[PDB]
C-alpha cells in the first residue's frame, strides 16, 4: 500500500559529537609532524557565541591520532587538557582551549607575573599530570614548554599527547619506530641511543622543560639553542652523535640564571645517565613542595 519508511528512533544530542558544519575555524595554534590544531568556535546557533576549542586534526596516520584520541578521552586530571569531543566525517579531536596557550607563548610575557614560586608550583603541577600518565602505564615523549598549556596564572596542564605510547604490562619501556622527528634536546640517552622510553625518559625531558621554565622559555635560552652551543651548530646528521657524547661526558645543560641551586640538583638528577638513577615524579613533587614550603 503506502510508501514504508523506517520508524525514525528517537534521536540524542552527544555533547562530545562535533557536527563540522558548525565548527568555524578562526586560527592556527600549532603543529606536529602530522598533526595540527586550530582554534575554533563552535557555533551552531550562528551567532559568534558559541564555545571555542581547539580542534586537532591531520595534515595532509588516522589511526594513530585515533589512538591519542582514546587516550585523551580517558584521562581525568586537573593538570591534563580536557578532551570535549571528536569531529567525524576522517576525525578531529576537540579539547578545550585554553586562551593563555602554551608556556612558550605565556611565560615570555607574564615573566613580572610568574616568580620563583610560581614556577615551581607549576613545576609541581607538571609532575602531578606526568605522574598519573605515568599510573595509567604512558609514556609521554614529547614533554617541553610547548606542549604545557596555561590554564590560569596558578594552573597549568599538559596540552598535547601524539606521541603518547602504552607500555606493556610486566614491560619497562617502549621501543619505538619512527623517530625522524625526535625532540632530541629533550631526549634522554637510552632514547637517543636504543630508541627505548621510560617513565625515566620523560623524567630527564621534564629536567629539560624545567629548565625551559626557569628561562622563561625565552628562544636564546631553549635547550636547543644552548645545546648547539656546547656541541657546535654546523654537524648536521652527526647533530645526535655529538650530543649523546656530550651527555655521556656528564655535560647538561647549565643552570638558569637565578634559579637556585636546590632547584638546579632537582633539574640534574632528572639528568642521571642511567634511568634507574633518575628521580622520580613523586620524589620531584616531594623536592618541590619542600622548596615552597
Ligand atoms: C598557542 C599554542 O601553544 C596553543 N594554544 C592552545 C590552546 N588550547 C589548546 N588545546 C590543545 C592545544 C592547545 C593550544 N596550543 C598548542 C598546544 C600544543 C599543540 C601541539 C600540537 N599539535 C598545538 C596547539
Amino acid at each position: 500500500g503506502d510508501i514504508v519508511s523506517e520508524k525514525k528512533p528517537a534521536t540524542e544530542v552527544d555533547p562530545t559529537h562535533f557536527e563540522k558544519r558548525f565548527l568555524k575555524r578562526i586560527r592556527d595554534l600549532g603543529e606536529g609532524h602530522f598533526g595540527k590544531v586550530e582554534l575554533c568556535r563552535y557555533d551552531p546557533e550562528g551567532d559568534n557565541t558559541g564555545e571555542q576549542v581547539a580542534v586537532k586534526s591531520l595534515k595532509p596516520h588516522i589511526a594513530d591520532l585515533k589512538k591519542e584520541i582514546e587516550i585523551l578521552r580517558n584521562l581525568y586530571h586537573e593538570n591534563i587538557v580536557k578532551y570535549k569531543g571528536i569531529c567525524t566525517e576522517g576525525i578531529k579531536l576537540i579539547m578545550e582551549f585554553l586562551p593563555s596557550g602554551s608556556l612558550k607563548e605565556y611565560l615570555p610575557k607574564n615573566k613580572n607575573k610568574i616568580n620563583l614560586k610560581q614556577q615551581l608550583k607549576y613545576a609541581v603541577q607538571i609532575c602531578k599530570g606526568m605522574d598519573y600518565l605515568g599510573s595509567r602505564q604512558y609514556v609521554h615523549r614529547d614533554l617541553a614548554a610547548r606542549n604545557v598549556l596555561v590554564e590560569s596564572e596558578h594552573q597549568v596542564k599538559i596540552g598535547d599527547f601524539g606521541l603518547t605510547k602504552a607500555i606493556e604490562t610486566d614491560k619497562e619501556y617502549y621501543t619505538v619506530k619512527d623517530d625522524r622527528d625526535s625532540p632530541v634536546f629533550w631526549y634522554a640517552p637510552e632514547c637517543l641511543m636504543q630508541s627505548k622510553f621510560y617513565i625515566a625518559s620523560d623524567v630527564w625531558s621534564f629536567g629539560v622543560t624545567l629548565h625551559e621554565l626557569l628561562t622563561y622559555c625565552d628562544s636564546d635560552s631553549s635547550p636547543m639553542a644552548l645545546f648547539l652551543k656546547m656541541i657546535g651548530p654546523t654537524h648536521g646528521q652527526m647533530t645526535v652523535t655529538r650530543l649523546v657524547n656530550t651527555l655521556k661526558e656528564g655535560k647538561r645543560l647549565p643552570c638558569p640564571p637565578n634559579c637556585p641551586d636546590e632547584v638546579y640538583q632537582l633539574m640534574r638528577k632528572c639528568w642521571e645517565f642511567q634511568p634507574s638513577n633518575r628521580t622520580s615524579f613523586q620524589n620531584l613533587i616531594e623536592g618541590f613542595e619542600a622548596l615552597l614550603k
